[PDB]
């Protein structure tokens, strides 16, 4: 159980984890 997702899960979590906060990077750093 809570082992399906695959080895690229975090990954997605990771780029997805810099893509947005890129979007906030626009607010952040600007």
């Amino acid at each position: 159980m809570a082992t399906k997702h695959g080895k690229n899960s975090w990954k997605t979590l990771y780029l997805k984890i810099s893509f947005l906060g890129c979007k906030v990077v626009a607010l952040l750093k600007r």
